[PDB]
Parts: structure tokens; C-alpha cells; sequence
């Protein structure tokens, strides 16, 4: 019994959260949901999915001002945490410890109990300032990965590139899936 | 009259640098083309365009080894360089001053005169070590642009990606462009 | 047709951005202008504006909240940013990439896509953390120009220190301006 | 007459602020002091303790978001600051100047001015990133105070580790205190 | 079949490792168990237990001057390494090389075979010195876990706050164990 | 079924690899063998082995070339990579992003998906340059293993010698291996 | 018996290593001669010099893709090695150990063993990345030597520029040479 | 209409100076012309020119002591500086604020207001606090430009070196300039 | 007459520094002989060489107590120190200034008299802490020189791998050795 927590952030790329917490819930783990208030109004901007649907596929679902939350304590166990998409507002604030909301700080007490946390950071260009924060990110311990598109599997339609990047993205949470890969 | 190169390298989306060379000859604008092998190799893996495509849509193509080539001096004049896609060996050899082919020579030719470079990294993750190297990059004064997936535009097709992701690149280059844009 | 983001922080010198803004609406550009909870604060304390002011004589008025304005994203255009007075805390924000209000996510935007960006920080003394922070900002393009008393134009009301500063500040914008220069 | 800030921020341990503010107030001292949010939530969970019984002990009481306390600005003379308990999102904030509410901004200005300021940080583990924003505090200039278990005064309950810690944090704001020491 | 070392060092605390041996040995591993001689003298000004105490309850036991212990060698096989409590001494001996015992030389041995490391660092307050150390530890891979007092446990005795802080750091050597935890 | 790449460069040293190979496949895992020209080049110089032998010993065979090898990809999967014996030129590439072979692009593959990779550094002296190389190599989370002499296990001949490191470099792959080990 | 290694490498001023093989030649020292491919091709472009003209007038000639030449190993010994004139390409591959031919493995085997290097770096501008890179090779040991215009001989010539900095380069490599100098 | 300072230093290469200032004035800009005390004492020893030579081909002349000159504020515009040749001496007096004549002054008045700085640094070997210099000069983001032996262009005499490299540093200074360059 | 210090420190490969002695004592220099107590516990774990046979072949012999020896002020005179085999302890003790017997205080002396020391490195893997101790002790000027396998002399015995690496760490020493080498 695998628990895994899945954080939305105020980037684009909303379907890329949603879709790994169906693909991680499909797999049968256990998937605690975060949605912050940006992610909400990036959700409405972006898509037509049901304003309640992240809570509706999640095991549990918390906004992101339930500071209280289990796994705001590292004595709570779980296997990994995933911020998809993750913003650059988020990303710094755990680079720099302004854990001021639930999603940042699960994503420091995953950090500090030497769990797995990866960032689905999506912004770009990237400047020198971003570059440095990701940089003490992945000196701290985190997985950065840039939502890149991919075309050596051969995608034919949008949903063949979320399918990969998902894919990948659940990889660096330690899961074992199955998925078109490189021969 | 505007004249910018454009290199692609052996990362995955040689599609996004067919289509800037597109676009930009579309504006009007001349394109100096430049593929590497590997990214010779990555079309045949991911396309089905024809093997001299790219040398038909640029003003003038050259190989990675024709060192001699007139941007591979400062006192030659052009008015901006994007690597397209870029890989994370191109983005190293750039920032560490390897300049062994016509790629990395042009790039860091257009870093030394303070002109516009604009790399296109595909990779991920980024381990510390890349994340250090695009931090250089950007101090040296690249512009470093994940070609990362994006939905705010409503995109419904690969192609529709393709687009938004190689206007904004064309506009890191200063190069006025017309697309769907955030309101 | 040039179009600037203005942004009054809670620092002392609210004055400093109303005149900013008039300033260059006078010279026939576009002004948006935002100002922050504290700056709100901050105008009834230091001044007898009118509370709706600012919203008067900007193009287009946008509060601190409004996360989703058009130059929240890069590809919205404009010709540059200047936040009059900074705080440390914005100055701060836009440093570390802690991009949660409009007024640091649109300094952010400004500065990845390699606009012009000026912070008018108001602080002193300025201890070691903020001067690494300052630097830090430096580095990623920002202009810092500290609100300094300046005496060389000979004033002699505060009106006169006022304008000379706004003037300087707009410089930074790569505005021409006319004002007492020194000879 | 001294005055001392003492702020209690969100994390566990307040009953080490509410100790610290009734010694000081025993000594004759005046004590300013602010609970955060986040630090009224864990009083709740953690303690049987009057919601109100901190501005009970307190010669003045404000909250965090009354950011134009007379504190808030380095022209009001006290003789420093103690943050009990310190949560790592409090101490990051100070340590890169985002100062976002009444707590983190009298911080700053305490530093600014060169008072003393001591953090009583508890967190654990503290991973890398934690421990290069307190090395950032320290030269800033802040007493950094893990509140450890001690046992060589030989404690024989919960409130003797308190009185002990509650003591040795007195010490670092410069004050004289009655206290079993070792010899 | 588990096997882990366990040092005691000459910091106030020692019955935090007293317990980490007795709750490692319930859950059936074997330690390997390590007192240095400041830690004996502690453990006689700190406690009334017996001088071979920990000499009992350890599988094997051995001085700090025994440098030619099965664990001085990474080719030896075990699980981990804690260090509880541990002193300003031990830490900066292990984070700098200084491996002048079998205590530091054991750490070092298992921070250089990626061995899972917990250093109980007890000393308050920790100057800039303390910090880059505890740092460049954090760099090596060992866990930096001050022993902070913690009450959202509910704590009502001593040996309450012994027994979460010491479950606490058995988590951090990969051990699953059974406490009060955070819901 | 655990799968391995060893990688052969242009070190002194070469028989260690070739054990190496010998030792994984004997306990049953497969090994994807990867050999540098310069590698071929010492093989021919230092040893009487066949040319092909690598190739008939390893599950698989790649050329340093042959860059769209499955493992040049992070979605094929493997338990982790050797580079035995590693020269510097190879540790630098890696270290620095210059992947423009095989083996440096199956190293950063490896590095990037934080699998398990094992360079066996084979230079003497080491100049400071070297050594920020193979602190960054470690950052990066790369083990740093010099094939030093061992005498603890008192060896007889050169056989002796090179099982101790060889059976020394498989135990960093995470392997259970069968050697004399210290007491 | 002097012994040097002098390389040519693909900068303009293939006469300046010309010269100074020479020189040396005149002074009766031995020099082992290395040109790089694209130091064949500026020699081509640059002057009339006959292609085999550096063969005829070293010692011993060898082409960049003999890296078992003796001077690969510190085991040979000899007194000094000069690349003249020192592209940045091979100047950085020194700096960053990527030494994938006989000029930079050479010039690292002259690094490591604490013998003579003096680069004669042609470029300008030197960007920050390349200014960094040219800091670790003097950390490393190595003679930087831009060979810059110098007038206060009073040249007449561009023979009488070459003389003065072929001169100043062997005195970089501990030779007594007779030449015009400042009085 | 575009006006450029020029200021000589206590280099060798006081013709490089004089050869700018006659060419910018050729194409019809105005140069502010700047001469240090070491550059006429060079002028002297290097040169046949009349020491009055400068004054008489600048726009406006100015010794170095004039520390009140319009361009000592940056309120009085200009389009870019050059120091050519350029000491180490005062590009250290630039990098490090040491700005204690007019021309230190005035550098650092280009580089403070984001305008072009060109420093023709003449010295050989660059030890590694040059290069560190150089480097910071390099961030603050001056154009470093060695005037380094050129010879692609097939120089015959002196003049030809001479005009080639002002040529290039009038490039640096924005400067559409008619010369010999690579094809 | 050449005099020179060997230390023996307790890290695998006595027979190393006991052969480095044998040869610099055939070649008609004095040794000044220095073993630490580790030192000789590995010598008798590790040989069956008489302990006194140090002592036996040295010029001198001091035991590392012996702190007031003639080497231990820089006012002796000697010509170079190597530390054969070095332990982590030992390095990290000189690389700190941990001066605290007589191996690293004769080491600490002559790095500060710029003579030569050769440091033989014996430990694998290296972590990051280790690298960045031995970055700092080439730095300092120390010759680091782990002890590794070479077979590019076709060694057939451990005898010939010893000779091998002792004459390579005697040339270290500026002595000219009679061995086998590359050619
Ligand atoms: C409303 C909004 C916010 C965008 C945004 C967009 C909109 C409409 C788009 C979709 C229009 C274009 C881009 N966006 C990104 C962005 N932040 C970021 O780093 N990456 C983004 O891709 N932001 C900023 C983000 O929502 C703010 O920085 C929030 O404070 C982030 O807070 P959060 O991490 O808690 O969700
Ligand atoms: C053949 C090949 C090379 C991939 C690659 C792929 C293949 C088939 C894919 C398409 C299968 C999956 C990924 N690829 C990337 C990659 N390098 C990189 O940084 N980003 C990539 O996206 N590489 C490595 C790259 O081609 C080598 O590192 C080259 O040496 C790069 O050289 P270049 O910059 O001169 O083109
Ligand atoms: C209410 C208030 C806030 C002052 C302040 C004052 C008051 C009354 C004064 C006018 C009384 C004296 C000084 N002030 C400054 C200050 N912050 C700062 O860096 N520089 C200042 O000059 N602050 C702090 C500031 O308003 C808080 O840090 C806000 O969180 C800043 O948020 P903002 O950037 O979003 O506006
Ligand atoms: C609700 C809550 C928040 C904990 C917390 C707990 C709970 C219930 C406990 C008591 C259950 C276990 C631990 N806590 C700590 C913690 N932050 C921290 O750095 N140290 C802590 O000891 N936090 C996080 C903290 O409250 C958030 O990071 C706030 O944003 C801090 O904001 P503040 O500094 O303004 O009070
Ligand atoms: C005797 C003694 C030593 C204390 C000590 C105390 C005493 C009596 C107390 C209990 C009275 C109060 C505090 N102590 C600590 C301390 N070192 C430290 O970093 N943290 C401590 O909590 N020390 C110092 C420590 O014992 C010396 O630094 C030893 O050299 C440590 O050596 P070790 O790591 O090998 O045990
Ligand atoms: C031919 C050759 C190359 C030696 C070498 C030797 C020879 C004959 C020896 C065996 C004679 C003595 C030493 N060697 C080493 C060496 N590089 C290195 O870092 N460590 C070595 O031990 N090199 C250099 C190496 O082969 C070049 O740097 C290659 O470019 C490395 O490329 P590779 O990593 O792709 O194999
Ligand atoms: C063909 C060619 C290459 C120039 C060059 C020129 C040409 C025609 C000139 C003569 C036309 C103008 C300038 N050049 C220089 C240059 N590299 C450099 O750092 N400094 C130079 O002065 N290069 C680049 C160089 O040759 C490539 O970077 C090679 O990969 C260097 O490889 P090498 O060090 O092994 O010779
Ligand atoms: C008199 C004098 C000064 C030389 C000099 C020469 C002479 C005669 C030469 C022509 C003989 C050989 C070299 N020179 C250079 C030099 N400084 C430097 O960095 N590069 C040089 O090329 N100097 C030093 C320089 O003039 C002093 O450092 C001044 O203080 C520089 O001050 P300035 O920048 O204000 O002019
Ligand atoms: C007893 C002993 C100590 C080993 C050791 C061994 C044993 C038996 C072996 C031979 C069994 C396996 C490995 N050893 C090494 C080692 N330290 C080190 O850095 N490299 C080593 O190769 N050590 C540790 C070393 O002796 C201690 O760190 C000493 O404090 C070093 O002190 P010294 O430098 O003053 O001699």
C-alpha cells in the first residue's frame, strides 16, 4: 500500500496533475491532492474539468491553506510527493523554506525526511535567478523536471504527449509503469 | 535585412527548429542553418521530412564541421543565434567554452558580441550539475528556454504546440511575432 | 506606442510613484499600475491622495490580486517595469522567485523576458542579507536605484527632490527626459 | 526600562514563548508580543492555554497582519527580539527579506538596526537547504537557538527542560537571569 | 538480520542513545555500540546508570580508541549509523576528515559507502562556524537531527519527550517504528 | 533480473573492467558493455586479450558511436553504470554535460534518473582542476572510487589485487558480493 | 638537454608557434611539435607556409590524434609545454580535463606533474565564461599569455610584433632569451 | 548624433587610442577624449605624436584630474566609453570602485547607467587576480577586449594590426564600421 | 646533500612508504623517518616487517609525539616531505590546520615554507567532503597522489605494482628516479 502526494500549482499544465493522479490512482496507490488557489484559477482558464473533479479522483483532498494536514508532520508516512504543474512561486518556496502554505510545506517535511519530491516545473525562458533556485533545489534533494515536449515515442495528439510526460513524471517517484519507451 | 543562424542539435524536436526556420523565413528574415549529426540522426528516428529539408528551407546550410564558416568569426555580422532544439551536450560545450564544431563556435561567437542566443534545452530531469551549467549559460547571457508544454492558448493538436512554443522563441530573438497570446 | 508597468509597494515614498506615473503619461506612453495592499496603507498614512488616485490617472488600473492581468504572462507585451517605492519584501520576492502577488510575478515576467525592470528600494541601513539579495538582482538584470537625496540640481523644496529622483528613474526606463542634468 | 519583541510563529513549542513572556514580565521588562496565525493553531492543539492568555501577559498585543505596529520601523527604540518557537517558514522569511507580516518585518528591522534577535528554530531533520538559510541568518547577525533537550541540570519534568531552554534564551537577548547553571 | 552502530558523544543527552540501543535491540537488531570518553563522563555527571550499562544492552560493544574495529572498513556490512547525542566535536571531525577515533572513522566509513548517517547534534546556540559545518555534513549525506523539544505529542513527563525524540531518529536510519505520530 | 552497464575508456587499467564483466555476469546479471576507441587502443597495449573478448564476455555490445543505444535514453531501464577504468577525459565529460559518446551520455542518463554509477578514477597526481571535477562528479552524486592498492586482505599476486577493488568497485553498484573483507 | 612540447592549435597566429619552434630550435633545445587539424586549416588561410613545414623544423612531429605519444604520461619527462597560439576550445578543454587529444592530454599530463604551461589565448572579446575558465587554469598552474600588441620596443614591422611576443612567451617557459626589453 | 568617451591609460598601445578617436570622429561622432598622466608619460617613450595630438582631435579634451566633467554624472548623456588601451591599474580601479580619477569615474558612470564600456586590456601573463578582476568587470558588464595579434586578415605592416583591432573595438562600442572581416 | 621527510600514517599500503625510504636511502638522500601509532598497527596487521625496521633504514627516526623535532619549525632546512601511505585523518589534518602531532605539523611547515609535499592519498571511495579537503590541500600547493593500479609497465608481480608507484611518488619529490616509463 503505496500513499503518494500530488500538489497543483498556478502553472499551465493542469491536465498534467490531473492525469497523474489517474494514472497513480489506476495503479492502485493512494493519492492525497492539493490544489492551490492559482491552480484553481489556471484549472477554469484552461480546461472544462468539473471544478470538484481533483477531489472527486483523490483518495483525500486538501486546499492549500489546511497547514494541519497529516503530512504537514514527517511523522506522518508516505512514499513521495509531486507538484505538477509546479510554478516558479512554489518551486521557491521550497528552494527557500517560505513554507507558508500546505503544498510547500509537505514538500519541505518530504525533503527533510529524505523522501522523494519531484517538481513539474514549468516556466520559460528561465532566468538566472530561477536557474540558481532550481539548483539549490536539486541540492536539497528534489527531482527538476521541465514538462519538455518529446517526440521520439511518436506522438500523434496532445494526449500522447501528456501520456509521456506523465509516464516519465511517475518514474521519478520510484513507480513502475507501463509506457512507450526509447528501444 | 535581418540574418540569424540556426542550429539544431541531437535532442529530441527537431520538428520545433524546422518550423522556426519556417517561420522566420516566412517573416523574411535570412536563416543560416546548421545540423549536427546527431540531430541528422534524430530526424530520421522522429520524422519522416526528407534528410536535405532543412538545407531547402535555409538561405545557406553548412554541416557541424565547417569550422570555416562565416559566423565563426566576431567580425562577421549576423543578428542572432537559437539552437533549437538544444542538447544538453551543445548547452555543455557552449558553457564551458568546447567549441569543437561549427555549433558551439557560433554560439559562443554570438555570446563574445553580445548578441542574442536563444537555447532550446530538452532534457529531463536536470540533475545539479545541468542545472549549474544553464546558471553559466545564463550569466554568460544565453537565453535559456525549456521547450515546455503549454495550455493556456487552448491547443488541440500537436501542431497547435508546436506554434506557441516556436513564437516564443522567435520573440526571444527580438523578432516581432504574430500568435495567439495570454489577454 | 510604449506601455509601462508601475507598481507602488508599502515603502515609504508613495509620492514617488504617483509622480512616476503622471510623468509618463504626460510624455504620452501607457501606464499600468498596481499598487499593494501595504502601499494602500501606506498613501493614507504618508499622504491626503485620493485613495482612488492612482487607478485615476494610470491607462488601466489592476490590485495586487489580480494574478491573471494581461502582463502576468510574457507573451504580453511591454516595454518595462519600474516598482516606485520598492519594499525589501517585493524586492525580495522577485529575487527569490517568491512570485505571489501580481506585482512580483509581473517583475519576474519582466525579467525573464529581458525587459527593463527598476526597483526604487527605500531601506537603510541595508544589512548584509539585503545587499546579497540587491546583488542577486543585479545579476538577473534588475535596475536598483535607492531613493538617494541628490543636491547637485540645487533644490530647494521637496518638490525639487521629487522630481529630480522620478526623472532619474525614468532614464532607467530608457526614457528621454527632460530635467536639470549636470553640465 | 527594556523592551522586548517576542513573537510566537507556528511551530511546536508555545509554551516556550508563553514561559519566555511571563520570565521577562517577572524581570520588569516590557514585552511587545505577536502570535501568528499559524502559532494560535498550535497553541490549540497543543495546549489547554487561554486563546487569549498571550495579550493577557503581554504589555501590548498585536497580531501578524498589523504591519504598521510601532516596530515596524527601525525609529522605534527597543532592545531586541525573540522569535519562540521559530518555525523554518519564519526564519526563511527573515532570512531573504520576505517580510510579508508584522513578524518577519520586525525581525528585519531588529537586524537592520543591529539589535539582537533570537530565533529559537525548531525543526528536524534540517536538510541542506534549512541549514544554509540559518548560516545566512547567522551573519546576518541573529542567535540561532535550536531548543534542544538539555540534561545536566539533572530535569525531573517537562517543565524543568522548559524553564532550563526558556532560561539559556533569555541569556542571548542580554539579560540576567537566575537560573541553575553548571559549575 | 540488521545491524547498526550507535555512538555515544560527550553531549548532554545520553540517555537518548541509552534508549536508541534499548529500542534498536527490541526491535531485534543487532548495534554495534561506541562510547567515547567525554560521553562516559557525561553519562556520570548526567545520570545514575551503571558505567557498563552500555556495554550490556549492545550486541558488541567497543572504546573509542579501537580503531581496528570490524566497522573502520567499508568492506564490513552494516545498515547505518547514529550518532546520539552528538557533539560540536564529533560532527566537525567527521564533516572535516579529522577521523582520529573509531567513532569519527566508523561515520565517515559509512558516509563514504552511501550508508544511511544521523547525527543528534545537541549544542545551542550554533554560530556561523556550527552552521557551514552541519551544512557541508548535510552536503556528505548525513541527516542533521537537533534534539528538539516537541509537545504536539502531548508530552507529560521526561521520558515522553525521550521517547518521541528517540522514535524520531529511528525513523531516520530507514526503521519502521511504532509511536505517537502526528494524525 | 538486475541489468548493468560497464563501460571501458582510455585508463590504464584495463582488466579490471574486463573482471569486472566477468564478476556480473558470474552472479547472474546481464551487463551492457560499452568500450572507448582509447580503451581498445590500452587493451592492445597492456594486455594480451582478445580484441573481441569484451564483446563474446558482455550480454550486450555497444561501441562508444552507437549513441541511440537503448540506455542512451532514461525510459530504458537499468540498475546502474560503471566506468571501469575511468579516465579523466571521461569523468570530465560527464562531469561538465560534454556527452558526446555513449559512455558520457549513458553516465548522464544514469545520473539524471539518480541511478547507482561507480567511476573508477584512474590518474595520478590529481591538480586542484581535477579535483573541483570530481567534487562536482560527486554533487552530482557520481562514487568517486580510485583503484588504489589494497594490503589489509593481504594479497600475493596481481590477481589478488585486482579482485579486491574489482569485487570493492560491484559492492558501490549495491551489489551482495563474496570476498575477503576486513575483520 | 631541454626537451619541450609546442602545440598549435586553430587560432590566427599560426606564426607565432612558427617562431617561437625556431627559437627554441636556434637556442638548442629539442621541441616536440603537435598541430591540431584546425591549426592546419588557419595555417592554410593564414600563410604560405609549406604544410609540412612544422614536421621539418621540430624534432619530433606528432598529429593531435596520437594520443600513446611519450608525452601522454607524466612518466616522460620534459621541461615545459607551450600552446601557441591557444584557441579557446583547447584552452578549455585543459581547464575542464575534456582531454580527448594529444594537445590537451598533454597539457594536463604538464598540469598534473607541476611542469611549465603558457597558453597564448588569441580571442576578444573574452566573455565571463570565458574569463572563469582562464581563472581555473591559472589556479591550476598554468601561464596565461594574451598575445597582446606591445609598442615600447618601437616595432617597425609586423615581424619586429612577432619577435617581442615569441620572446616574453619562451621567458614564460624558464628561458634565458636575448631580446629588446624595457630598460 | 552620438558622442563617445575615449580615455587613454598608462599602457603600451597609445596608438590604438588615438587611431579610435580619429576613426570614431571620421564617421562624424563626437568623442569626449580623456588622457591619464602614465599615458602621456607613454605617449612620450612609445610615440613620435604631439602631445597636444589628442586635445586637437577630440571634440572636447579633458585631463585625467577634471573629476567635475559633465560625464562624471549620469545624468549627462553619452552612448558609450572606451579605454583603449586600457592599465591594469585603473580596469582595477574600475572593477573594485576605486574611482579616483575621471576616467575610473567615468567608467563607472557608463556601467551604472547600463551603458557600453570597451576596456583594450594590454598585459601578458593575466595572473589569477587579473583574471579575477577581469572576470567581475566582465559581470558588471564591461566588453573585455586584449588587443590581441590578429592575422586572418593578412596584415603587411604595423598599420594593418592596428586598424584591424580598432576596427573590432569600435564593433564593441555599437558602431557600424567598414573593415576587412572573415568571409 | 639532499635531506627529506617520510611519514607513515595508518592507512593500508606500509610497504609503499617502507620502499620509498629503501630507494630515496639508495639514492644517497637522508630520510627523516616519522610513523604514527596507526601506522604501526596497520604494519603489523598488514606485514611481517620488524617494527623497528623504520627506524632501522632511516637517517632519524622520531615517533609523531615527538612535536618538537627539527622539521616542526620552518627554520630547518630540508628539501621536500611526502606522507606514504596518507590516511583521510592525516590529510584532513594538514588540508585544516589541525596541527596536533608531528606529521601534520612537519607537513603544515613545509607547505608554508613553499617546499614540496606529496600526499598518497589511500581511500575509496572519496566523498564529497574528502574531494573538497584534497581541492583545498592542492591549493595550499600539496601534490596529491592516490596510490593507484598501474599496468601500462606490464607489472607480473605486486613487487613490480610497488616499484611502479614508488618511483612515480619519488618524482613527485623533484628526484630523478631510474624506472620504467612510457615511451
Ligand atoms: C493566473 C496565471 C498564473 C500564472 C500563469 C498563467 C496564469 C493565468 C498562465 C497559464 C496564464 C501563463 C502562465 N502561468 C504560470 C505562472 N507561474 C509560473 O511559474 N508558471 C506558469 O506557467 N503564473 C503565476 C502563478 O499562478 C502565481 O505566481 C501564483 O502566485 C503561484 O502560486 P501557487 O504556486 O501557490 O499556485
Ligand atoms: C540518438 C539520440 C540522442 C539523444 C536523444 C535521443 C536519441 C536517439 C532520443 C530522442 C532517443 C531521446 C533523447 N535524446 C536527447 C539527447 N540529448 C539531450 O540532451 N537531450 C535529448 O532529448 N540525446 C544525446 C545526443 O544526441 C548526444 O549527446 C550527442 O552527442 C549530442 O550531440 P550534438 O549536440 O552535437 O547534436
Ligand atoms: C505599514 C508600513 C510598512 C513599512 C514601512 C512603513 C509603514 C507604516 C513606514 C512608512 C512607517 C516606515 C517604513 N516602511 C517600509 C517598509 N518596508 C520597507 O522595506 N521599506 C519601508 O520604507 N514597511 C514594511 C511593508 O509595508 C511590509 O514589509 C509589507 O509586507 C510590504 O509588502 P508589499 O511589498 O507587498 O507592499
Ligand atoms: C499546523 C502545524 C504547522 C507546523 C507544525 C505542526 C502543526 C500542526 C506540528 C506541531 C503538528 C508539527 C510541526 N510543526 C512545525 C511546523 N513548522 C516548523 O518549521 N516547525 C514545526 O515544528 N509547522 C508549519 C507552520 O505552521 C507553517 O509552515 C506556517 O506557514 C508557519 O507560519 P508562521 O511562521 O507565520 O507561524
Ligand atoms: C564535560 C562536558 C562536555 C561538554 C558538555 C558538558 C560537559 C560536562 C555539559 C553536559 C556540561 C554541557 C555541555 N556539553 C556539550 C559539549 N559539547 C557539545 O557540543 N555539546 C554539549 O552539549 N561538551 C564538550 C565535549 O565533551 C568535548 O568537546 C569533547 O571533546 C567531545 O568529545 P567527543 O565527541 O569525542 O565525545
Ligand atoms: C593511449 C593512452 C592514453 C592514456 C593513458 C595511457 C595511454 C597509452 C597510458 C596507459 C599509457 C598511461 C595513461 N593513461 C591514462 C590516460 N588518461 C587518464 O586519465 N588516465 C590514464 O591512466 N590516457 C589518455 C586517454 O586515453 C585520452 O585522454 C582519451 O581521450 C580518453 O578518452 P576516453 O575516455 O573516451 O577513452
Ligand atoms: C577555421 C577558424 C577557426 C577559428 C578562427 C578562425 C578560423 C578560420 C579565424 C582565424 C578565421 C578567426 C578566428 N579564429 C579563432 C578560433 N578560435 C579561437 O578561440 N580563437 C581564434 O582566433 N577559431 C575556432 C577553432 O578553430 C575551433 O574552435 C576548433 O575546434 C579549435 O580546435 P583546436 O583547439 O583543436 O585547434
Ligand atoms: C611607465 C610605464 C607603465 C606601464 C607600462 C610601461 C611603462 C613605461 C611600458 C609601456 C614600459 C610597459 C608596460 N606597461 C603597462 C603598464 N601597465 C599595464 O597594465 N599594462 C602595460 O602595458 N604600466 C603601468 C602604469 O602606467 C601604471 O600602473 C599606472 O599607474 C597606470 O595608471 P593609469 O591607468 O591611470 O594610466
Ligand atoms: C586500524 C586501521 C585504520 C584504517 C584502515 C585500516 C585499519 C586496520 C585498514 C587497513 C584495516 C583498512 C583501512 N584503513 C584506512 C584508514 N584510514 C584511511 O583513510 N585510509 C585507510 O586505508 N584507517 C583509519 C586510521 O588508521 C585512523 O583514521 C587513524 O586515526 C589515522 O591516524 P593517522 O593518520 O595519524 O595514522
Amino acid at each position: 500500500g503505496m500513499r503518494f502526494v500530488v500538489a497543483l500549482t498556478g502553472a499551465s499544465g493542469q491536465i498534467l496533475g490531473i492525469r497523474l493522479i489517474e494514472k497513480l490512482t489506476e495503479l492502485g496507490a493512494e493519492v492525497y491532492a492539493v490544489a492551490s488557489r492559482a491552480a484553481k484559477i489556471t484549472l477554469k482558464a484552461e480546461t472544462d474539468y468539473d471544478e470538484g473533479y481533483v477531489r472527486e479522483i483523490a483518495t483525500k483532498y486538501y486546499d492549500e491553506d489546511e497547514i494541519a494536514a497529516p503530512f504537514a508532520s514527517g511523522s506522518f508516512r508516505h512514499d513521495g510527493m509531486a507538484v505538477v504543474p509546479c510554478s516558479i512561486k512554489t518551486a521557491s518556496s521550497i528552494a527557500y523554506g517560505i513554507a507558508d502554505n500546505l503544498i510547500a510545506r509537505a514538500a519541505d517535511v518530504t525533503l527533510k525526511e529524505k523522501r522523494r519530491l519531484v517538481l513539474a516545473i514549468r516556466e520559460a525562458p528561465l532566468h538566472s535567478g530561477h536557474l540558481k533556485t532550481l539548483a539549490r533545489l536539486a541540492e536539497m534533494g528534489a527531482v527538476i523536471f521541465p514538462p519538455v515536449l518529446s517526440f521520439y515515442t511518436r506522438p500523434k495528439s496532445v494526449d500522447d504527449l501528456i501520456e509521456h510526460t506523465v509516464s516519465r513524471i511517475a518514474e521519478q517517484l520510484g513507480v513502475e509503469v507501463d509506457y512507450r519507451r526509447w528501444g
